[PDB]
């Protein structure tokens, strides 16, 4: 492995742009300067064992875990780290001083950042929102699954300072609807906030702060290696060959030049991240697809996207408002709503139906009924929604996976909301969507397009039908609720017994090479998204994707749940590092995980039973790990006796490790977990003979977060585990 090899033509000798290395070199002389001031006033102040770090996080400092693999703990152990970094720092004006320049920038503005965080604790902060500052690993886990299929395409880190703010917002929301991640640092966050640009995690726009921490782009993304990659800490060339490969990151460094900035920029080029500047470059201060102007604000995106290698897939309606994942997760405020439709105020079901040749005209969208500018703002009207489809290889088992698209792409424009299914959709529509032109016809063109883009192989012809109407909405109800009663009666004819082919799903290999899901009907994927219907459609939709059938032959444990069929496709699929798999247990040859796991239980001997916790819940668990802890060990695509990845709604299944006694051997969840899952797990609860009341039994944090706490309330509850065999 020769990482450096991609930089081979980049210079050829006696032409070395030495502006630019020179300033490099000052600019890491300099943060190498400021780390080592505030490292040994910190040490003096307070003692060399003073612990430091990073809140929530399982990789210590990440750049340095990543690139050179120490355990960062405490201020000592950063002293030789930062004296290893400032010897690598070299007068000669070469393209690898200069890399090496730039990871000790990196370096340093790692150490000055923990240093900072010295400071903060969650209840007196030295980060606000919509600022981030250092990224948890949640939210890294929570974006994994949208980077894996590509949904978000790349990252741009932007330093520096827009032209002028109005610049900013260009930009901006040209990457927000190409659904490129944001890393935003210095001036250019105050410019995006002073128009109105919509900021923050939950629209996968991180406004990191200022100054070094820019280094907060770098330790996000050298921790995807570290998590779904399962690289191993401090193999450097591994982790930089990770970043170019699969993080197709690029710098846009704006503004006037410091020598600190380009330094860091320098480092991001050294893990193979292009950067592009709009100011004018001397060619003694370029490198040719390293480090390059493009002074026009109306090219500059493209330019970064076809340097890095980047390709956007975008619909091309002319949408009145912005689409795409930043604002997927947006919320529309009351007093920012203009119009809402269902959520138990108006009557309200959205449904796709196949249809015949003889029925639809394509590319046809019609609003029956009165539109949004019908009522004033804050008001609301029945909505109706009818997808006919008719194609050659269209299924009626199709009608569901395409109708469960419908949320997202509604969520998708900015200004639009969806929640919910079926009869029970809730919609919404922003102030500022209808103030941009935004009505009925433009949510059916969307919808349209969307399918087309989605499902050519299926959809020949696609048809869309909003109804306003509150009687005609009532009427076409009963229409499809017949059509969600079949649905449902499908379902529940789909058990681990009766189906002969469970499906893989392969989707996060791209990130996660080694790791192999297999879906049951009564396994979800531990995403929580690919159900069996949902990977068996499609595969009937792609043959060669990454969904494929196997057979259940070859059984050697039907108690554990081992076939020699997944056991083989595994152990093919898996690089030959996984050899069997079992379905119904943790504890021997359980199915391993990427990263994107909604929750992780886990074994505890001195409760004989099973802790849960879900990536969203803050707080230690009583097998002595936070989330982040523990699935630094579960992900990454090894297998963990003892430990497993899953999705929520597992729990909640008939099959649920039931080789290690099922729901009976949970002894502790969160209590918004057992919240979110209480109606499932009292339903599953009364079929085992567990009581309805089981649940109550199950302790959570506020019964404590130890062993010592948990025992003695498990104890007076008489919970069955106690009374069960140890596991092991
Ligand atoms: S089913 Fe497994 S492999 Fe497929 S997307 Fe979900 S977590 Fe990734
Ligand atoms: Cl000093
Ligand atoms: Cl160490
Ligand atoms: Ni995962």
């Amino acid at each position: 492995i020769n990482f450096d090899q991609i930089f081979e033509g980049a210079i050829e000798p006696g032409k070395e742009p030495k502006r630019l290395f020179k300033e490099v070199y000052e600019g890491a002389i300099t943060a190498t300067s400021y780390a080592e001031i505030l490292l040994s006033r910190a040490i003096e102040k307070y003692g060399p064992d003073h612990p430091v770090g990073y809140p929530d996080t399982a990789y210590f400092l990440p750049v340095i875990r990543a690139f050179s693999g120490e355990e960062v703990r405490t201020l000592k152990d950063m002293v030789p780290i930062l004296n290893r970094m400032r010897a690598q720092i070299k007068s000669e004006l070469t393209f690898e001083n200069a890399r090496l320049a730039g990871e000790a920038t990196w370096y340093a503005a790692e150490i000055i950042e923990a240093l900072r965080y010295l400071k903060h604790t969650p209840e007196n902060p030295i980060v606000v929102p919509p600022w981030t500052g250092f990224i948890g690993d949640p939210v890294v886990r929570q974006y994994g699954i949208k980077m894996v299929d590509w949904t978000i395409p790349g990252e741009a880190i932007i330093i520096g300072r827009a032209k002028d703010s109005k610049a900013a917002k260009k930009i901006v929301d040209d990457l927000m609807g190409k659904g490129l991640m944001l890393f935003l640092c210095d001036e250019i966050i105050e410019q995006l906030l002073e128009e109105n640009v919509k900021l923050g995690v939950d629209y996968i726009a991180y406004p990191l702060g200022n100054f070094t921490q820019v280094v907060h782009a770098a330790n996000y993304a050298l921790r995807a290696g570290l998590m779904f990659g399962g690289i191993a800490p401090g193999l450097r060339d591994a982790h930089r060959d990770y970043q170019r490969r699969r993080v197709l990151a690029f710098v846009l460094y704006l503004g006037e030049h410091d020598m600190v900035k380009t330094a860091a920029a320098m480092g991001a080029i050294f893990t193979g991240f292009p950067v592009i500047t709009d100011q004018p470059l001397p060619e003694d201060k370029q490198i040719k697809d390293w480090f390059i102007s493009e002074p026009d604000y109306d090219k500059i995106v493209q330019t970064a996207l076809e340097v890095r290698g980047i390709k956007i897939t975008s619909i091309d309606i002319d949408l009145p408002i912005n689409f795409g994942p930043a604002f997927e997760g947006e919320s529309i405020r009351k007093g920012d709503m203009h119009v809402e439709f269902g959520g138990g105020k108006t009557p309200s079901f959205e449904l796709v139906r196949m249809v015949g040749p003889d029925e639809i005209e394509d590319g046809k969208v019609e609003v029956i009924g009165p539109d949004i500018d019908s009522v004033e703002p804050g008001g609301r009207l029945p909505i109706g929604i009818v997808v006919d489809i008719y194609g050659r290889k269209m299924q009626e088992d199709f009608e569901p996976v395409l109708e469960r698209r419908i949320h997202y792409f509604t969520n998708y424009g900015e200004g639009f909301w969806h929640t919910a299914q079926r009869d029970l959709t809730w919609v919404r529509i922003s102030k500022e969507a209808f103030a941009k032109g935004a009505r009925l016809k433009h949510l059916g063109q969307l919808l349209y397009a969307k399918f087309k883009q989605e499902f050519p192989s299926i959809v020949d012809r696609v048809q869309v039908t909003i109804y306003t109407d509150e009687q005609k909405v009532l009427e076409l109800r009963e229409i499809a609720r017949k059509k969600y009663a079949e649905r449902d009666a499908r379902l529940r004819e789909l058990s681990d017994e009766a189906v002969d082919t469970y499906y893989s799903c392969l989707l996060c290999q791209s990130f996660a090479p080694t790791h192999v899901c297999i879906v049951s009907p009564e396994r979800v994927g531990l995403c929580g998204a690919i159900s069996w219907l949902d990977a068996k459609a499609a595969y009937e939709i792609n043959p060669n994707g990454p969904n494929q059938p196997i057979p259940k032959e070859g059984l050697i444990d039907p108690v554990k749940g081992q076939w020699e069929s997944f056991n083989e496709y595994i152990y093919k699929n898996s690089q030959r590092t996984i050899e069997r798999m079992n379905l119904y247990t943790i504890m021997e040859y359980p199915m391993t995980s990427c990263g994107c796991f909604e929750a992780i239980m886990a074994y505890l001997p001195e409760l004989n039973g099973f802790m849960i916790v879900n990536r969203e819940h803050s707080g230690m668990t009583p097998i002595g790990m936070t989330f982040s802890t523990l699935a630094g060990m579960v992900g990454g695509g090894t297998q963990t006796p003892g430990f497993m990845g899953i999705g929520k709604s597992y729990i909640g299944s008939r099959k649920f490790v039931k080789a290690d006694g099922g729901l009976a051997r949970v002894v502790w969840m969160p209590k918004d977990l057992k919240e979110q899952l209480r109606s499932i797990i009292e339903e599953r609860a009364e079929e085992e003979g567990l009581g309805r009341d089981f649940i109550d039994k199950i302790a959570d944090e506020t019964v404590g977060t130890t062993v010592d706490e948990v025992l003695p309330f498990l104890e007076e509850k008489g919970h069955p585990a106690l009374s069960m065999e140890p596991l092991l």
